[PDB]
């Protein structure tokens, strides 16, 4: 919409209050002109089909039950775009300041949240598994993420490809966390997941086997369900990640950790400049090593911890 910017207030899933950028124009509209070629969010009413209408309010103060995930969506998507902006000088998911379009309420009772290849789709969760998915910054982050990956890796979908995609996605949906410094931790879509159970989450990088997926390469997933393991075998590669930031000694190898922002800047290289869209583990490994190598030198203790980490994984 062509209008006024405004900034309008409101309160999202958990029941905190945000200011989040609006549109003026007869109603005030989520759409955010402060960042690139701006941040759309759009209400699909319960129904499937994409992305809906552009979300108009009558006063701009979003306050109602139903207005919530619709103000996480539109927040959370700026926070993340200004992560990738400041942190990684990277402008929107092209790299060109793309508009990022987010719809929420698609149907009914929906335990889901994904990036479709153009936009970001939430559920609401059908409030007993999850709650509106937009509450959780890490799974904003981690499906935006996938819009960073596809258009520079390509990883596909499956297999090893997938399975590092999905990892990459946790990684930096946590390295997002902790940068808006929301209670973070290592786990996943703890906020949102089971309302009724304290202290779970979906996945936890710092020990993927507390939630029954592998830790180590000899544990990966090897049949055909989940698109040959995606989500399953990337507890691999977030434990790597997580002992890479914050060391440890897993299956007897130890590891000097070397922090987040590394943690970042290793894979951020890593994802844009060696990655492809068939990518293995092994060699993930090596492009790990080499964008260590690439930053700190051959010789220095980054390099030295990424290769720790994955003796530790297993992965060669
Ligand atoms: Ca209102
Ligand atoms: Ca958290
Ligand atoms: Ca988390
Ligand atoms: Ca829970
Ligand atoms: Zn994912």
């Amino acid at each position: 919409i062509t209008g006024t910017s405004t900034v309008g207030v409101g309160r999202g899933v958990l029941g905190d209050q945000k200011n989040i950028n609006t549109t003026y124009s007869t109603y005030y509209y989520l759409q955010d002109n402060t960042r690139g070629d701006g941040i759309f969010t759009y209400d699909a009413k319960y129904r499937t089909t994409l992305p809906g209408s552009l979300w108009a309010d009558a006063d701009n103060q979003f306050f109602a039950s139903y207005d919530a995930p619709a103000v996480d969506a539109h927040y959370y998507a700026g926070v993340t775009y200004d992560y990738y902006k400041n942190v990684h000088n990277r402008l929107s998911y092209d790299g060109n300041n793309a508009a990022i379009r987010s719809s929420v309420h698609y149907s009914q009772g929906y335990n889901n949240a994904f990036w479709n290849g153009s936009e970001m789709v939430y559920g609401d969760g059908d409030g007993q598994t999850f709650i509106p998915l937009s509450g959780g910054i890490d799974v904003v982050a981690h499906e935006l993420t996938h819009a960073v990956t596809d258009y520079t890796a390509g990883l596909i979908y499956q297999n090893e490809s997938g399975a590092i995609n999905e990892a990459i996605s946790d990684i930096f949906g946590t390295l997002v966390e902790f940068y808006a410094n929301k209670n973070p931790d290592w786990e996943i879509g703890e906020d949102v997941y089971t309302p009724g159970i304290s202290g779970d989450s979906l996945r936890s990088m710092s020990d993927p086997a507390k939630y029954g997926d592998p830790d180590h390469y000899s544990k990966r997933y090897t049949g055909t369900q989940d698109n040959g393991g995606v989500h399953i075998n990337s507890g691999i590669i977030n434990k790597a990640a997580y002992l890479i930031s914050q060391g440890g000694t897993h299956y007897g190898v130890s590891v000097v950790g070397i922090g987040r922002d590394k943690l970042g800047k290793i894979f951020y290289r890593a994802l844009t400049q060696y990655l492809t869209p068939t990518s293995n583990f092994s060699q993930l490994r090596a492009a790990a090593v080499q964008s260590a190598t690439d930053l700190y030198g051959s010789t220095s203790q980054e390099v030295a911890s990424v290769k720790q980490a994955f003796d530790a994984v297993g992965v060669k």
